[PDB]
């Protein structure tokens, strides 16, 4: 039912957007079909955890506060696709960064703009008569801004914006929080509260704290898998070492490395050479980082498992969806 | 006074945005100064015609409907900078299209996202208590969407989105209308009406028609200058022929060329070779396109000079600013 309903609303949203282009923006059929394929390629095929989380928050709140049921759930589905389209937008922007005018790059830039604009167009249409439309747009735009700021923190973590000084745990958490947690964990919860009209009924402090912690938990595991999970099992080629990323492994290693090891880490980090990357993996191994990884996640899990309880003391139904969200993590 | 006030509000807007980053987004000084320089580099130095047009529309309407004066004019200045920041955003995106992770491209993509997000942040702050905030955001987002659609029309005018068939005058006007006229001509007028509270008092049909015509007038001259005005006088190297652009010259030539000339045009268009570009300029000359250019602009000017009168029959003060805007064109 959840996934089936999410996909039906995708067809409805897509058909509105494409007909709007045909009927109001003078678009020719060849380009409409081109954009339908681009939308399908970039928005479909993931796990939809961000979008389905909006649905789950919405259904948990209509069970603990007929016609309002159907409207809120449909609104939850449109909000889920807003976040999924926003995610598709970030992925396209990421692909440009590592990919006679080159029309494929021109079309990639254009795709990224269209995907973001479509979040606005689908909200303005489907929520035109909702009282929360203005607050919805503002919180959505603020989270999107936050994500772009987090991307700046991430991309410049090894230089001086006109260098391992910013390789600290607090900066690592700043990157995770702004670059990932806000739009991936906080935003689905907030939107589920907005369409459920129950926004001012929750402790947003605990809610923000949980979203940040859950993003941190997921990103630490992601960082360790990027380095140790082999590509055919990870689903991609891990490249954090080559890319000099401010990863959990890097910042944890630098806190417990010896002076000559840090020299060896610094001499080998951020290189595509197979032996230097292997040297970094070797250093991580010797420092027992995969052992510290288990303890770190355990401590985070304890903070999460205990923070949902504060939340449920005044917002019981909200906590069950946050628990399901955390369970997926 | 107009330019002086526009620049003072720039400092106010910039200081709000940078302090917000420092105070609410955990940004370090090095990055704040980096973003201040980027903002200055990308947003300042133009002619500010889009932004000042908002101011001019606002002052013309408070003279023909003390405290409301100062508030509306300040709102007009924030709106002007919204459009100027949006323009800076499009220019950055354009530069990426024709410009080991490459951090300059990463930072260019990031700049483009920040510049767009800043239009939302400055609106949400300075208009937080305005009744028009929701309508303002929606019309702004719709024009931005329109511009991205026009960019798609422009970039794909020579191919089949998975070719001179789309080299027609009606498609040329579709490109100009969506890619330029809406955000450059229509949007400043609309925003000036919104902050002046006089939006539902104007004939939006005539207003849209004027904005489209004025964009067309300006783009036709731009197209002819791109081909014939030498670089040190044009301010850039004209490259429409090399880039196979659907320009006014191209579509006008194809309507009056002979079969063997179209073969010669088709064989030489869209090439960087100096002789093929010169062959295209030669063909344009022989067809007396610079003579037809004068007549075309004259006819457009007549439609403009006569459409402002319909506008002033019910919206007199609005027409004087539209006249000043047209005068700049
Ligand atoms: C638990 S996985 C998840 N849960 C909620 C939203 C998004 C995700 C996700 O797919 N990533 C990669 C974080
Ligand atoms: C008349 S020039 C102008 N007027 C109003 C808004 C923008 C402009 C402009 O600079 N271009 C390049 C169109």
């Amino acid at each position: 039912m959840p996934m089936q309903m999410f996909m039906q609303v995708y067809d409805e949203i897509q058909m509105f957007l494409l007909e709007e282009l045909e009927l109001k923006f003078d678009m020719d059929p060849n380009r409409v079909r081109y954009l339908r394929k681009m939308m399908d390629t970039t928005c479909l095929g993931g796990k939809y955890n961000r979008g389905l989380t909006v649905i789950d928050v919405a259904e948990s709140l209509l069970s603990l506060s007929g016609a309002r049921r159907k409207r809120v759930l449909h609104d939850a589905c449109v909000c889920g696709w807003m976040i999924e389209f926003l995610q598709a937008h970030y992925l396209v922007e990421d692909d440009i960064m590592d990919n006679h005018p080159d029309v494929t790059v021109q079309c990639a830039i254009n795709d990224g703009l269209l995907l973001k604009s479509w979040t606005h167009m689908m909200a303005m249409h489907f929520f035109a008569d909702r009282p929360f439309l203005q607050d919805l747009l503002c919180r959505f735009n603020r989270v999107d801004y936050t994500t772009a700021v987090g991307q700046l923190y991430d991309v410049t973590s090894m230089f001086d914006s006109n260098d391992f000084a910013e390789f600290t745990l607090s900066n690592y958490k700043r990157i995770v929080k702004y670059k990932t947690a806000y739009y991936t964990y906080l935003l689905p919860l907030v939107m589920g509260l907005i369409v459920s009209e129950a926004l001012p009924t929750v402790d947003m402090g605990v809610t923000e704290e949980l979203a940040m912690l859950m993003g941190e938990y997921f990103q630490v595991q992601d960082d360790v898998m990027d380095c140790f999970t082999p590509p055919e099992r990870l689903g991609k080629v891990g490249t954090d070492i080559q890319d000099a990323k401010c990863s959990w492994l890097a910042v944890t290693f630098l806190a417990k490395a010896s002076s000559a090891q840090v020299a060896e880490f610094k001499a080998n980090y951020g290189s595509g050479d197979s032996e230097k990357v292997a040297t970094v993996r070797r250093l991580y191994e010797e420092a027992d980082l995969q052992g510290d990884y288990v303890a770190y996640e355990a401590a985070v899990a304890e903070q999460v498992k205990e923070l949902i309880e504060k939340l449920r003391l005044c917002s019981p139904g909200f906590a069950a969806s946050v628990e399901t969200l955390w369970g997926k993590t």
